[PDB]
């Protein structure tokens, strides 16, 4: 039911190719596991998605499961990621597309607690803009490394747990995530927030450490984090974005955060820049 196309890339646990749905004649995005692999994990993320269904900008798949020698997921397509059109506007983004994003991800975020996850693995490449007429609206994809954090009828809070490893990119993991402590919903927003410092910046104090392992250059990175004080990691920008940062510091490992509190404090910032207030991203000035 579906013709498989070039390869464009890879996932947190599997190979990402174009195809064409042909009952739809449709083009879709198709991502593959081998059938005879040591841990399957595209089941399980399929149930993940399938969870979120319906959500804003939340993309909608199809658990083809098992052909030939490949578990299939089908994905509707999508447009670039936040990095593709970073780099598309030369790696700076304007304060207003900046709090624009900002507004999208963290209620983004906010919606996958909601349904008790957390995503652990925030960072501008698993933030795709939709296509045509929803081509600015911002959806979020990859659960592989996705975390039921709370019992779906009680709400009961998973337990408080250490040495555990990093599961993600190292450039935007909380402190926390680098320090070992189990992630919970605090630590995707500070994620989040070393994303935006990250667009306002075009790098972070902590990229292009040298190290021989992996490891050392984690542990390099994990430093480096930690003795850079947020005021100075967000000098000459609106404080908001120190005060965002510092309330997610101050999180206790099950605090629910104050979504709107952080949408607010940017969107006061939003309203005293005197914008234009339509509704249109860097890329789409150029
Ligand atoms: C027509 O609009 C544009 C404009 C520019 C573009 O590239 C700069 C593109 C464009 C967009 C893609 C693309 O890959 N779209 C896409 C990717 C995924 C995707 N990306 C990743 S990580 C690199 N995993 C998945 C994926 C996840 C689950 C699944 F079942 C299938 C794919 C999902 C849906 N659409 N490609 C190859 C080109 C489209």
């Amino acid at each position: 039911r579906y013709r498989l196309g070039r390869k464009i890339g890879s996932g947190s646990f599997g190979d990402i190719y174009l195809g064409t749905d042909i009952a739809a004649g449709e083009e879709v995005a198709i991502k593959l596991e081998c059938v005879k692999t040591k841990h399957p994990q595209l089941h399980i993320e399929s149930k993940i998605y399938k969870m979120m269904q319906g959500g804003v900008g939340i993309p909608t798949i199809r658990w083809c499961g098992a052909e030939g020698d490949y578990n299939v997921m089908v994905m509707e397509l999508l447009g670039p990621s936040l990095e593709d059109l970073f780099n598309f506007c030369s790696r700076k983004f304007s304060l207003k597309t900046v709090l624009l994003l900002a507004d999208q991800m963290i209620s983004r975020i906010e919606y996958i607690h909601s349904k008790n996850f957390i995503h652990r693995d925030v960072k501008p490449d698993n933030f795709l803009m939709g296509l045509g007429k929803k081509g600015n609206l911002v959806y979020i994809i990859d659960f592989g490394l996705a975390k039921k954090y709370r019992d779906a009828r009680t709400h009961q809070h998973i337990p408080y747990r250490e040495n555990k490893n990093l599961t993600g990119t190292a450039r935007y993991a909380s402190i926390n995530t680098h320090l070992g402590i189990e992630q919970s919903r605090r630590d995707d927003l500070e994620s989040l927030g070393y994303v935006l410092m990250y667009f306002n910046l075009g790098s972070l104090p902590w990229q292009g450490l040298k190290a021989a392992t992996k490891r050392q250059k984690y542990e390099r990175i994990s430093e480096k984090k930690m003795s850079t004080p947020i005021e100075v990691l967000c000098k000459g920008y609106p404080s908001e974005f120190a005060t965002y940062l510092n309330f997610c510091r101050s999180l206790r490992f099950d605090d629910k955060p104050d979504y709107s509190y952080l949408r607010q404090l940017f969107r006061n910032l939003f309203h005293r820049q005197g914008f234009s207030y339509d509704y249109v991203f860097d890329w789409n000035m150029l």
